[PDB]
């Protein structure tokens, strides 16, 4: 039943939130990487805690079910991600402009696409739901576009962290592209699959993109000499 992932989920999002304060690395600009691949799973160990008892589930008229608690955590992990990962093509430079800019408006769109993403949850089968899908899929492709082609123009500006960049860009890409498909098969969207299904496949997605990416994003910036 639902109620097992979403508890695997708190007890796995819980211990890994200490798990990468305790192993991760605290030299310079690591110490803010850590502090934040921190922050993200302990929110999303309260977000399961959450779903896990009741709070937020609401229940359509037509047996969908909304999970307020899943978005409320995607609506802030996930500019918490994206800031680190625009941080680091800047770190080891003091002269490089825009860092405050890029990730201000990496974040709005990203909130756009969450928010949005969950109106078409709330939204009935129709044109209503779909029309803010393709909006959360363009704020998805501005958040795509600005993460490949502007930023990592700022990180290939100095090696050896841009090799790093690029790889943890590619992670990151091709694991929040799960996320939209997920909501497309299941009952928020066209109800191929199950909602119990849809828990399943967001527990895994969430290890990878919060506790399994916080340790392969900071072996990339390890290697590099800053
Ligand atoms: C790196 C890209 C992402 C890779 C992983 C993507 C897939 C992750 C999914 C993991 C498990 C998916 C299958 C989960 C299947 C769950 C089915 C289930 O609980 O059924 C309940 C009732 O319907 C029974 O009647
Ligand atoms: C390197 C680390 C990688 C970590 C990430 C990869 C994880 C692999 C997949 C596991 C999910 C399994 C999903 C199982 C779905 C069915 C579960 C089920 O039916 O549960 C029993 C039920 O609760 C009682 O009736
Ligand atoms: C430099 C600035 C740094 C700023 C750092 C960002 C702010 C961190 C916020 C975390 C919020 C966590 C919220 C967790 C929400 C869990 C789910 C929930 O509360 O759901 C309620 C439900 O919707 C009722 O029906
Ligand atoms: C780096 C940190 C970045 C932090 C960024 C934080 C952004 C928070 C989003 C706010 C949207 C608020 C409005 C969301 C739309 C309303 C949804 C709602 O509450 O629905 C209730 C439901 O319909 C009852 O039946
Ligand atoms: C650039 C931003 C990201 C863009 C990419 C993300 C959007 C993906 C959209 C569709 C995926 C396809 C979903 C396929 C769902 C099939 C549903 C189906 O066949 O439903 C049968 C019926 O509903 C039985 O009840
Ligand atoms: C840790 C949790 C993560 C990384 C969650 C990510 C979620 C998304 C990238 C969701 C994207 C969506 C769209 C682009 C369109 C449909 C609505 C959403 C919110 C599922």
């Amino acid at each position: 039943m639902i109620q097992t992932p979403l508890l695997i989920g708190f007890i796995v999002m819980a211990l890994a939130s200490l798990a990468i304060y305790i192993k991760g690395a605290h030299y310079g600009p690591l110490l803010g990487h850590t502090l934040i691949h921190a922050a993200v799973p302990f929110i999303a160990a309260t977000a399961y805690l959450c779903m896990y008892l009741g709070v937020g589930n609401l229940i359509k008229v037509d047996g969908s079910v909304t999970y307020l608690a899943r978005y409320v955590d995607w609506a802030f992990t996930t500019p918490l991600l994206l800031a680190g990962v625009v941080s680091s093509a800047y770190y080891g430079t003091r002269d490089l402009y825009g860092k405050s800019g890029y990730i201000t408006a990496i974040v709005t769109l990203d909130v756009i696409m969450i928010v949005t993403g969950l109106i078409a949850s709330l939204a009935p089968y129709g044109v209503i739901k779909w029309v803010f899908f393709a909006w959360s899929c363009a704020a998805f492709a501005g958040v795509l576009y600005l993460l490949w082609k502007p930023v990592a123009s700022i990180a290939s500006q100095q090696p050896g962290v841009s090799p790093a960049y690029r790889r943890n860009v590619g992670f990151l890409t091709v694991l929040w592209l799960i996320y939209p498909v997920v909501f497309a098969v299941g009952p928020e969207g066209f109800w191929a699959v199950s909602d119990a299904t849809t828990v399943w496949v967001f527990l895994v997605l969430d290890v990878l993109a919060k506790v399994v990416y916080a340790f392969t994003s900071e072996r990339n910036l390890r290697a590099v000499p800053v």
